[PDB]
């Protein structure tokens, strides 16, 4: 199975992921696949933002899920 990622630009990113895949480990593969470093790495879910700790077991996200990726760069 595997989950959805959309970016600001549209692009679904589709991963496989285990309820260990925690936002650590996480943004470790999107990392390796857009090259964010994961302090630029964002991810929200139900408008909610999540912290680096808890398991996609721990946030009851799916195997299908879609996540909203956001990332971090001020400046206007």
């Amino acid at each position: 199975m595997q989950i959805f990622v959309k970016t600001l630009t549209g692009k679904t990113i589709t991963l496989e992921v285990e309820p260990s895949d925690t936002i650590e480990n996480a943004k470790a593969k999107i990392q390796d696949k857009e090259g964010i470093p994961p302090d630029q790495q964002r991810l929200i879910f139900a408008g909610k933002q999540l912290e680096d700790g808890r398991t996609l077991s721990d946030y009851n996200i799916q195997k299908e899920s879609t996540l909203h990726l956001v990332l971090r760069l001020r400046g206007g």
